[PDB]
């Protein structure tokens, strides 16, 4: 790219717990808990009771220390850079007997100049972290109140004080971890004249016919002369130049302003999954002395992005336009890969968004207790066409709002709003989760004097409605900003669900029954959820047999939710008859989570245009635990995302039973209208006899973008309550010519009142490596298979769906661990086999 040399610092890394003087190898970028659990001085902290057993880790102080050459010609360079991308998070950092850095902000990468401090030969780098507990222990003395931060698990709520992931400290899914570390990547960079300190790509407008594009850098010259240059920019596509720009400049000393318009004509569009191709723009600037001095590429995405938030008849829309078009919002939340950051692996981004590029997603939201995502998550939302909704990390509880508090925050939003403002993905800023719901609602009226309390909400003001917002609005001006998620909604409150974006606590926390998505809806679901236990092989993963109940002491560390397993049962027996055995009940509640949670999905897209967007809680989790994801730590997909998969399929025939009588709507999120359409539906029974003849509605269409009643009946006259115990409806949609576009299933009663025939489910397999296909078949219907194997994170084609009577079923499994002439194991459930 340039004449730079960068020098990774990632080997020959050591640590020592502070006061020993024993050190020991470790790993860079990584956290002190890794290091120990390497060497064997921690146990595995996500197995058994172990969660205990690891604490005292965060109450000691670490160093780290490694020795790096440099030689007599590197020291030549003009410049020497030392960028430390994350230090988690009070670190000391020294380099030959200089104090370099005092960090205090995990969010925040440093860029150090170290030219003038480095030795030909040897050179000693040592870092100091200070227990981000220990140091904010007088700091909470002089405090005299605790914060109300419940997530943080521990007597003192010191979270509050420091900038650092807040799930570190605990989370209702999560291990308390309360790590340290060089926590992203450590980098020396020996270079002549000048580096870009920055190269934001801004977009001044688009059209069909014209992209207009300013390139702003800034260049930081590090020698004292003046330096005449030639900036360019190449904007290329799949390798071929779309237009090259160049301006003369002199730079001077210190900082240096340079702008360059560019154009692309006709420009190619960057669309969200399901609407087109994330088209990816090579954008490319250098820095020319007579030598490419510097050079920083984006990759730029052409698009408009609009959050329109807006008074209207139903109180205050919130949707998002994309390229001109109101865009309804299908994903859901992200929460941290890993107790340990830097433990997630490109893989396991890569895979994650799979996953949500599989199920049909086009949002995520990186919710606020969490961290600002690496470039790489980013990236791979560009690439995807997921749209990305960032929270500040700031969730639940009031923080401080102290001059050097804010300067803290400032510093780290400048930083990420600089770092990820030039990607395709990014399409808003929230200030915080539920700060405003908590400091209206939580109760902290009564917990806190009258002063206290004032000074908490003055104290919101500073933070979320002054220094955020500006900040936004200098540095990404033309991203939406909002305050707070949900900004006014409350799910106890009707009068408040056409205002804004709702977080539906009533189901799960309220008790509320799945059919209340139905009736309660929102102007975009920004939050609801339903936990699950994970799958077997994810129990076994932290549990030994002995400790398979619901209630071991085993089990109960893996629950945060501390009136989680109770409302798990108490929503099965509503709809499901309740297992004897720990295996079936597991298998239950994923089917549960998994059919209660799409019909909410459900209610949200056909609901539209008054619902713009659901995203469910939550996508993932962070280590073996209980949970709202709808993937567990593993990779495993629970039913819930098979079904989020279905519920957000563009086209998707819904029907909708209610007052005894059933609505059929054809929803689409296609850019294209559907004309001269069929829907067929006939009813079954569970022996695969038709009752009846085929239903048909001809002459359909489906505009784009569009939820439509299609049909309606009553059930009366129709099918007797006994045959509402013993069938269902299946329902296809074709085009003029018969070609199926969609299909659905729909059963009449709840599953416990249904009266599912015994039966087996038999299947043929053939078995490769990377690979098996299997065969399914049984004479009656079996519900909600489950097709289980032992193989950790092995993925389905489907799975967690009805197998009709008499008609097979293909279902391919893969993964590198499967080997030829290794016959895997294969355990068929279904909801029959669950009950005597
Ligand atoms: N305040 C409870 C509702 N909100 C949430 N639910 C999740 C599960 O309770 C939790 O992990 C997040 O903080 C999220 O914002
Ligand atoms: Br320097
Ligand atoms: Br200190
Ligand atoms: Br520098
Ligand atoms: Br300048
Ligand atoms: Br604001
Ligand atoms: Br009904
Ligand atoms: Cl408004
Ligand atoms: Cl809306
Ligand atoms: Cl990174
Ligand atoms: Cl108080
Ligand atoms: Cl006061
Ligand atoms: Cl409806
Ligand atoms: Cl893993
Ligand atoms: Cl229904």
């Amino acid at each position: 790219n340039d004449t730079s040399e960068v020098m990774l610092l990632d080997t020959g890394w050591e640590f020592s717990q502070s006061g020993t003087e024993k050190w020991m190898p470790a790993t860079v970028p990584g956290t002190v808990h890794q290091d120990l659990i390497s060497h064997e001085l921690l146990p595995n902290p996500f197995y058994g009771m172990n969660e205990k057993k690891i604490q005292w880790v965060e109450n000691e102080d670490w160093e780290y220390r490694t020795s790096f050459i440099v030689s007599e010609e590197q020291l030549n360079r003009d410049g020497i850079q030392l960028i430390f991308e994350g230090l988690d998070t009070y670190a000391d950092v020294y380099l030959n007997g200089s104090l370099l850095l005092k960090a205090d902000n995990m969010f925040v990468g440093y860029t150090l100049p170290v030219k003038s401090v480095l030795r030909k030969g040897e050179n000693h780098l040592y870092i100091y972290f200070h227990s981000p507990i220990r140091q904010t222990l007088p700091q909470y003395a002089s405090n005299g109140f605790n914060y109300p931060a419940d997530n943080d698990h521990h007597e003192k709520h010191l979270s509050v004080f420091s900038r650092k992931a807040p799930y570190s400290y605990g989370w209702d899914w999560g291990i308390r971890m309360v790590t340290s570390g060089v926590w992203r990547p450590v980098t020396l960079r020996f270079y002549d004249i000048a580096t870009i300190s920055d190269y934001y790509v801004r977009q001044l407008s688009l059209t069909d016919e014209n992209a207009r594009l300013s390139n702003e850098l800034i260049v930081n010259q590090i020698v004292p002369q003046k330096i005449p240059a030639e900036v360019r920019v190449n904007v290329s596509l799949n390798g071929t130049t779309v237009t090259e720009v160049k301006q003369q400049v002199t730079l001077q000393p210190g900082i240096n302003h340079i702008t360059l318009p560019a154009e692309v004509t006709n420009p190619v569009r960057w669309m969200p999954n399901g609407w087109g191709t994330p088209t990816l723009y090579d954008f490319s600037a250098q820095i020319a002395c007579g030598r490419i001095v510097a050079e920083q590429s984006h990759r730029i995405g052409l698009r408009t992005i609009r959050v329109v938030n807006e008074k209207d008849k139903d109180g205050e829309s919130f949707y998002f336009e994309v390229n001109g078009i109101p865009m309804f919002a299908k994903g859901a939340n992200y929460i941290p890969q890993d107790a340990l950051l830097p433990n997630v692996t490109t893989e396991r981004y890569q895979t994650l968004f799979r996953d949500m590029k599989e199920a049909n997603m086009n949002m995520v939201r990186i919710w606020g207790g969490g961290t600002y995502e690496n470039n790489l998550f980013y990236d791979l939302a560009d690439e995807n066409g997921i749209l990305v909704w960032q929270d500040f990390m700031f969730a639940c509880t009031p923080y401080p709002s102290d001059p050097t508090f804010l300067k803290r925050v400032e510093a780290e939003a400048v930083y990420n709003i600089r770092r990820l403002r030039n990607h395709a993905s990014l399409a808003m800023w929230c200030g915080n989760n539920e700060i405003l719901e908590a400091l209206k609602y939580w109760g902290f009226e009564k917990k806190f004097t009258p002063e206290v309390y004032q000074g908490l909400m003055h104290g919101y003001d500073k933070l979320f409605r002054e220094l955020l917002p500006s900040t936004v609005k200098e540095f990404d001006s033309d991203r939406f900003y909002v305050h707070s998620s949900p900004y006014l909604a409350n799910w106890g409150r009707p009068e408040s669900w056409g205002t804004g974006d709702s977080h539906n606590w009533g189901v799960w926390y309220g008790k509320k029954p799945f059919e209340s998505l139905d009736t309660d809806l929102p102007r975009f679901m920004s939050e609801f959820g339903f936990q699950s236990f994970p799958e077997m092989k994810t129990i076994a993963a932290f549990a030994a047999p002995e400790d398979y109940q619901i209630e071991s002491e085993v089990m109960n560390a893996h629950q945060k939710s501390s009136i989680g397993n109770s409302l798990i049962r108490t929503y099965m027996e509503r709809d499901y008859i309740i297992p004897e055995s720990f295996e079936d009940f597991v298998y239950v509640g994923l089917v549960l989570q998994g059919q209660g949670m799409r019909h909410g999905l459900e209610a949200h897209r056909r609901n539209r245009p008054y619902c713009m967007g659901t995203l469910y809680w939550q996508l993932n989790d962070s280590w073996p635990v209980v949970s709202w994801s709808s993937i567990d730590y593993y990779g495993n997909w629970k039913a819930l995302h098979y079904q989020a998969k279905r519920a957000f399929a563009p086209v998707l025939i819904n029907p909708i039973q209610q007052n005894d009588s059933l609505s059929v709507y054809l929803i689409s999120d296609r850019l294209d209208t559907m004309e001269q359409m069929t829907l067929e539906m006939k009813v079954v029974d569970f022996d695969g006899k038709t009752l009846g003849k085929k239903i048909q509605v001809h002459s359909l269409e489906v505009p784009a973008n569009t939820s439509k009643c299609v049909y309606r009946a009553k059930l009366d006259g129709w099918l007797t309550p006994e045959d509402c115990r013993r069938s269902f409806l299946k329902l296809i949609l074709k085009d003029k010519s018969g070609h199926q576009v969609a299909e659905s299933v729909h059963f009449f009663r709840k599953t416990k009142d249904l009266q599912l025939p015994p039966t087996s489910v038999s299947y043929q397999m053939k078995q490769t490596d990377g690979k098996c296909e299997l065969t399914l078949f049984s004479s009656m219907l079996a519900k909600d298979i489950f097709i289980e194997t032992p193989l950790q994170g092995a993925r389905y084609s489907d799975n967690f769906f009805d197998l009709l009577p008499g008609e097979r079923k293909k279902v391919i499994i893969t993964s590198p661990r499967i080997k030829k002439g290794e016959e895997l194991p294969v355990n068929i459930k279904h909801i029959r086999e669950t009950y005597k």
